[PDB]
């Protein structure tokens, strides 16, 4: 038996994707909502990393499929595109792309399947949290990297030192995505109490890479001096 049931608000994967009802069993083989919801919740961290714009579409088509008796599967090429961008993020959390989503289970081509007609943080080594630095070294970091920001983590409102093309909202989100991906690094940084850092990095093509992190301590002089002189500094 197959039934059409409303997507409950507690299913964060799919509670705001445009349609409101789903098929049981779903394409994952879950038979009831007590199974669907916690299994879907395993993906909540991943979906917040922004690793692929179609990640949520892809997963909802499997977890909350539309109410036909025919299964409309994602096309293999959609699985491959989402896997290739998001499996590196899973690996950064100690997880792997599940065998239940190996892309060979989905049809090749584009008939009867779901297909497609900003800079991304990557999993990287943790930057040293620098503490005994001179303002000269900070300024050289500002010259080299194409952005630098002052942020407070606990992650409050961000002050640009070297802004470039960056928009404030986008930069905030890029930082939070970097912290969510790089869980091991976040844990060293967000050692409560709330802490202030200067973060210098590079938005290459088209990835974000954090290269330098400077701890802004209570009675700092060197980051103060560096941020004051940056405006008039010559590289």
């Amino acid at each position: 038996s197959t039934k059409c049931v409303t997507i409950p608000t507690e299913m964060a994967m799919c509670n705001d994707v445009g349609y409101s009802e789903m098929r049981l069993p779903n394409l994952m083989g879950h038979t009831n909502m007590a199974e669907v919801v916690p299994k879907s919740a395993e993906w909540q961290n991943l979906l917040q990393t922004g690793c692929h714009p179609y990640a949520r579409t892809f997963l909802c088509s499997l977890f909350a499929p539309v109410c036909l008796d025919t299964f409309i599967q994602p096309c293999r090429s959609m699985c491959v595109a989402v896997r290739d961008s998001c499996a590196p993020v899973l690996a950064c959390h100690g997880h792997s792309w599940p065998e239940s989503l190996d892309c060979d289970r989905f049809p090749a081509g584009e008939d009867m399947c779901l297909d497609t007609l900003l800079p991304k943080p990557s999993c990287q080594g943790c930057p040293l949290i620098e503490e005994f630095f001179s303002h000269k070294t900070v300024l050289e970091a500002f010259c080299d990297n194409n952005f630098a920001v002052k942020v407070k983590l606990a992650e409050g409102p961000v002050e640009f030192i070297k802004q470039g093309l960056l928009l404030p909202y986008d930069t905030r989100t890029m930082i939070e995505q970097w912290l969510l991906i790089n869980e091991n690094c976040a844990q060293k940084l967000i050692r409560t109490r709330p802490t202030v850092y200067v973060i210098a990095g590079d938005i290459h093509h088209g990835k974000v890479k954090v290269n330098r992190i400077f701890h802004w301590q209570k009675k700092d002089s060197q980051l103060t001096l560096a941020t004051r002189r940056w405006r008039h500094h010559k590289c």
